[PDB]
């Protein structure tokens, strides 16, 4: 019948109170979940949201327990890492030919970004021919931008790898996707095992692979799981690895840009620095020296969360300009402007906010006076301003741009990081009464750019502004429970998780819940066979460009009425997020 084809593999609703022995809860992937944790995130204040998030940042470093799922620190993990490092040696002794490519779409591309930077400075700093380069659905401009439409093609995919390799005679593709789900790395991965002379594909992600994703991707006849599945079978000849530890599920449920990217840098950092640092010490990289590094990464978090006080009241600032109508900037030196500016960026579809809402900038990549001739003019009294620099960078670039700043908001507050015992020049920096000193202990490093240093200030900045962000927009109403009701479906996963969430939230049955979300996201057309039959991509390609799609559906659901009174109703109440949740009563 028609839709049949298309939804064939979504799993009925149960009846209430047998979502476990139904069995459908174990059919969730862990990235996919809700978490338990993060309940009544709706409901908590921002100290208890810094508590839950820190909480939930804390299960990447969780141990196995005693029927259950490896993670970071199971032996078959670091055993994997171990493996792969080595397989990266072999291209860091050979160079002519050799290349290592970092692939993923959102954030995955985001972080791959990053890592290739990193490790091309570190070969650089010694006079070696930088080996990496990066990979994210929709090019280059893809680093900065909202653009979740570009990850499900895998023609795209595989193209964008034929391009970068060129006529090399080595090639290691490390496909990331947290969720085991983009058809843009499934096809990098599968034409990899197609010529494996040539191409090392490795898999990162954090999903069992039994649970990786199984629904027809439109441009390729293979699933991300069938892919992966025959990854892993070929780990044992060591001629693809699958790198894919649990770390439970995101606070906001799916949303991956969080632990997802955090967990895709300790994990990645952690076993290219191993693979380096051990080359030219003549020595195979072991466990011990992954540890070594993931232990610091753990530090990490407990030194970025004993600031959780000052974390919470940023949040609370951030989330004060914004319940009025005004502006965040996120304002950073080096490295930590580009996560800052990613953060911002990451705001846009993920909580449907403006791009001026929550805005990052790198010293968007603007000048000392560019940003004080451009950008100060239009701050106001509403507004939050926050600064992010190391006391190596340049502290009077500093120190000028804030006390600018500073006549025209007042809300400013910033986040420092230090070796132990630097001092904060200008001892009135009063300027900043309550500043977010992290400081770190000493540790030794031999390499010219300190890079555990850097990859720790990053993470911990990551971990700060994501909380910052996220929670700031949970404080103003905006998330149902644990979950962003109210998303733009703006690639097929998205339309997945709706549908998903309309079948959760109404208790209604499939064909319902799909009839209603199709009604609303074509509304004013009606269902014709055309448009049951239609590939996901149609259905995204229109969603995109509405809003309260989600609650629309949902409210139609719930009143067992028409998209016409559904969008009435919702007109006629002074709220979407109150029309929602008194009609959830
Ligand atoms: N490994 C993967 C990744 C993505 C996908 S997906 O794009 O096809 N889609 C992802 C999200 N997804 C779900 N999203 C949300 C839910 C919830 O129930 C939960 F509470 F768990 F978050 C929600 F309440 F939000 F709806 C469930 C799923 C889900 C449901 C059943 C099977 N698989 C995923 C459906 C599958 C499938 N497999
Ligand atoms: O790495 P995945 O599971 O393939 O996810 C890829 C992207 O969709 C993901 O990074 C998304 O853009 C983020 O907004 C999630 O917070």
């Amino acid at each position: 019948m028609p839709g049949t084809k298309r939804f064939q593999h979504v799993i009925e609703t149960p009846e209430p109170g047998k979502w476990e022995l139904s069995g459908y809860e174990a059919a969730v992937p862990i990235t996919e979940k809700s978490n338990p944790l993060t309940q009544d995130l709706d409901k908590a204040d921002a100290e208890n949201i810094v508590r839950l998030l820190g909480q939930c940042d804390a299960e990447i470093f969780q141990e196995e327990g005693q029927s259950t799922y490896q993670r970071l620190y199971s032996e078959s993990i670091l055993t994997t890492m171990v493996q792969v490092a080595g397989k990266v040696q072999e291209v860091l002794k050979e160079p002519d030919g050799g290349l290592v490519v970092l692939s993923g779409g959102g954030t995955s591309g985001r972080m791959a970004f990053l890592m290739s930077v990193s490790f091309n400075q570190l070969m650089k700093g010694l006079g070696q021919k930088p080996l990496y380069t990066y990979l994210i659905a929709g090019g280059d401009r893809s680093v900065v931008a909202s653009r979740e439409g570009t990850e499900d093609s895998a023609l795209h995919g595989i193209e964008e790898l034929k391009k970068v390799a060129a006529g090399k005679k080595r090639v290691i593709v490390i496909g990331i996707s947290v969720g085991l789900s983009a058809p843009f790395v499934a096809g990098q991965m599968d034409c990899c095992m197609n010529n494996t002379a040539v191409f090392l594909p490795v898999l990162v992600g954090f999903n069992p692979v039994s649970m990786a994703r199984n629904d027809p991707i439109e441009d390729w006849s293979s699933t991300f799981r069938q892919v992966a599945e025959r990854m892993q079978k070929m780990q044992e000849k060591q001629k693809a690895f699958v790198l894919n530890p649990a770390i439970g599920p995101e606070g906001l449920s799916g949303s991956s840009r969080m632990k997802g990217g955090s967990a895709t840098k300790i994990l990645l950092e952690t076993l290219l620095l191993a693979a380096h640092k051990t080359v030219d010490q003549g020595i195979a990289a072991s466990q011990r020296c992954l540890l070594e590094i993931l232990r610091t990464f753990e530090r990490a978090h407990q030194v970025t969360y004993s600031q959780s006080p000052k974390i919470a009241t940023l949040m609370k600032s951030v989330s004060t300009s914004l319940e009025k109508k005004g502006h965040v900037y996120l304002v950073g030196w080096q490295t930590l402007g580009i996560i800052a500016i990613m953060d911002g960026v990451e705001c846009i579809h993920t909580f449907g906010a403006d791009f001026r809402d929550v805005r990052g900038f790198l010293i968007f990549t603007f000048s000392q006076e560019d940003f004080l001739t451009s950008i100060l003019p239009s701050l106001t009294e509403i507004d939050t301003v926050v600064f992010i620099f190391t006391l190596d960078d340049n502290l009077t670039e500093v120190q000028t741009i804030v006390e600018q700043v500073k006549e025209k908001t007042n809300h400013i507050q910033a986040l420092a990081h230090s070796t132990v015992g630097q001092t904060l020049p200008i001892p009135l920096k009063k300027l900043f009464p309550s500043i977010i000193s992290i400081t770190w202990p000493l540790l030794f490093f031999e390499y010219e750019g300190n890079f555990i240093q850097k990859f720790q200030r990053e993470l911990s900045t990551k971990w700060v502004l994501n909380t910052v962000s996220t929670g700031a927009h949970v404080l103003l109403g905006k998330i149902l429970q644990n979950h962003m009701l109210d998303l733009r479906i703006s690639n097929s996963k998205l339309f997945w998780r709706a549908l998903a969430m309309l079948q959760r939230f109404s208790g209604q049955s499939k064909a319902r819940c799909i009839e209603s979300l199709l009604r609303a996201i074509h509304f004013p057309q009606p269902l014709s066979d055309d448009i049951r039959a239609a590939p996901i991509s149609c259905h995204v390609q229109v969603a995109h460009e509405k809003e309260q799609v989600i609650p629309i559906a949902l409210l139609s659901l719930l009143f067992r009425c028409s998209i016409t009174e559904a969008q009435a109703h919702l007109a006629a109440a002074p709220s979407v997020c109150e029309a929602v949740r008194s009609a959830l009563a």
